[PDB]
């Protein structure tokens, strides 16, 4: 897929930025990508993901359809719809998502990549 | 250079993997490379990188000696130099670094981007 292959693209990457601060501290630095860089939230030391609540409104009842369709079997799909940020700016998205489940048979959420496309 | 190839090659994939949970929270996924999976710290919510107390022996004056030069004025470097692990494995190290001051010529840190050599 499209998004699937970006990401199998990044993992394979030895790569690392980092910052050294004056008193010897080596951090890394963690960016997402740039379009996504106003749209993610600061929330217990983890980056949160605000893009759902930017759906464009006439992708909604497909997306909430797919999800219905994951939260009941552990399913495999690829999702492209529209955001509208804060600014008014507007991005097509590629969203891969795989259905995850609990040892009991119970739903325990979605794992996904996503990716702008152009 | 080797390295700055690679994250200029992050830096332009629009992709990003993250995790949906079962109450609609959809928080990013921050892996480093593999490699750097079990050489890194949490702490105060952010990654740590405990990759300069794992220089091999005979490695360390000349890291040492580029930090030196870096400190006392504005440099780009690339550095090889091999690191040990807890586990005993070796790893090659290319280390870009880029020397930062503040607005009064005082030294504010390093800026770096690491990958392994292979």
């Amino acid at each position: 897929s499209n998004a699937e292959e970006l990401q199998a693209l990044v993992d394979n990457i030895p790569a690392a930025i980092y910052h050294l601060d004056v008193s010897g501290q080596a951090t890394i630095r963690f960016r997402p990508p740039a379009f996504l860089k106003t749209l993610v939230s600061e929330h217990a030391g983890t980056t949160r993901l605000n893009t759902l609540s930017m759906i464009h409104h006439d992708d909604r009842h497909m997306l909430s359809n797919a999800y219905s369709k994951l939260r009941e079997a552990k399913h495999s799909l690829t999702l492209v719809y529209r955001i509208v940020t804060p600014e008014g700016k507007l991005h097509w998205i590629e969203d891969h998502m795989r259905s995850s489940f609990s040892d009991d048979g119970l739903f325990s959420g979605i794992d996904g990549i996503l990716c702008e496309v152009t």
